[PDB]
């Protein structure tokens, strides 16, 4: 497994409820990088350098995801449920020092992000979502349309073992399909081989194609449950944020992203750019200068 | 090694121009067609098709591209495994017996067929049957949240080829036990026989016919869809007399009347509940057959 970080530390967090993994770059203030899925910390690979001239990047794999331990789940997949994972994020950032930090997080991590930036908004000097909006958005304008088009929303949110079972015929298959399918192009060619090589090796551990299933499934039941409880109470993001979505992505398939979050965030503001789900590999360039730009007011 | 579920009904090939449909056939009578669906095949009748054989010729039939039926080849407009498709080639089936017109029940997928065989034919029935459904437009319209999890497989049978196909082929007979399970009162295989179960699992194990299946959730998806919709859009109603049949813990229910429903895209339809899952002819055979004789004497 090819090191996509050169001159990037390795750190190995403790935190309650087990390691994280992160590479570690650059200074200046800490900026916390966090990736989603079926993806691992080394998707920033393209992007993280170019911050790393302005910011400490801290690279991690989410709770669960890479390298970093797996806490054992349970009935209603709490230490997947984005509140814990922001915990444990939090926590781990605090082993390092940075009690107050930027953060920018891509699909699910981005989940943790805006979920972080809810729960304990003092510990985020600005956040940076791409490609997401809220998972109570998701779910809410769950038409058909977007049904088919993120059906691995309700699949991988099915009860164990049922995706667990069908995930382990051919792991390969289903974390390059899912990669593909998600690009502009529709292939694997936005992605540099080194990285898919990350993606894959990691996904063919059957214990992290479980956790990335509790994830799902925190994302059916608590995540949704606890984004419900902030939007029916009016309880908005306070801290600056930045929402970047691709104009061929996720985020921009059901809603507007801008308006969405406008009603979540305080402070947001929102650039599509040219690019499928996977903004830092698909769009490196214009991703970095983004974060960059945003991250330096 | 494949018990023969269905004493005393004989074995047709029927051949169509899309191809043979296989049916066991029994009885006397009028003529009674039985359609199955999603993941079983027609001898998921086997408890009710007896008693039904008492008084109609029960045809009790393989969907196109199920079980034993032979399996058009799709297009990519998936034709063949829309149920206006579907419907034709049984209707086509059932004039290869002499039966142009005739009393039909379906579940689950062969509900789906037989509602849109009525609303396209309905001069080819004398009464109809659906048994757990709504119209597919209707489980698209109400897609929610928690529809979305619960039929989770609308959407995942539904993706593009072979996406489900290589997902199903990781386990398939954790997958057909699975959702014969999932959709029980009880949660397990207890409701079924253990000679119907094997039926269902060999016909799964099939990997061309575990393709035909997601093609017909893929015109579950489409072309099903937009030709309700027209349906919908032109206030077109079953005008054939109609009965609704729901497990209490079925699919079709949920906080909505099944029957109120129904009667949005019937004219003359009747509706009962069943203490049942999804599979309302195993696990309740008696008050499904019951139901059943009951409402297509007349
Ligand atoms: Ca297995």
């Amino acid at each position: 497994l090819a090191d996509l970080f050169p001159g990037f530390g390795s750190e190995w967090i403790n935190t309650s409820s087990g390691r994280i993994f992160a590479r570690v770059g650059g200074d200046g203030p800490p900026l916390l990088l966090l990736h989603g899925f079926p993806q691992t910390h080394v998707m920033w690979h393209r992007v993280a350098p170019k911050l790393a001239e302005r910011f400490k990047v801290i690279v991690a794999d989410l709770p669960g995801y890479g390298w970093s331990d797996m806490p054992e789940s349970d009935e209603q997949h709490t230490p997947y449920t984005k509140r814990a994972m922001a915990k444990q994020l939090i926590e781990a950032m605090e082993q390092l020092g940075h009690v107050h930090f930027a953060l920018a997080g891509h699909d699910r991590g981005a989940r943790v992000s805006y979920r972080l930036a809810l729960d304990s908004p003092g510990r985020l000097s600005k956040l940076a979502v791409l490609d997401i909006l809220p998972t109570y958005e998701y779910w809410q304008r769950m038409n058909r349309a977007y049904a088919l088009k993120i059906y691995h929303w309700s699949f991988l949110a099915q009860p164990a073992p049922l995706p667990e079972n069908l995930l382990g015929g051919d792991p390969d298959f289903y974390v390059k399909a899912k990669l593909a399918s998600w690009t502009r192009a529709g292939d694997l060619s936005a992605f540099d081989p080194r990285a898919v090589e990350h993606y894959r090796i990691a996904f063919a551990d059957p214990m992290r194609r479980h956790v990335m299933c509790e994830d799902y499934r925190a994302g059916a039941y608590a995540d949704f449950e606890h984004d419900k409880i902030d939007v029916e109470a009016g309880n908005k993001i306070p801290v600056p944020m930045l929402a970047l979505w691709g104009a061929s992505g996720i985020a921009q398939s059901a809603a507007t992203p801008l308006d969405v979050w406008r009603k979540w965030a305080s402070d947001v503001q929102g650039a599509p750019i040219e690019s499928g789900h996977f903004l830092p590999e698909e769009a490196p360039d214009q991703t970095a200068e983004a974060l960059v730009r945003f991250f330096s007011a």
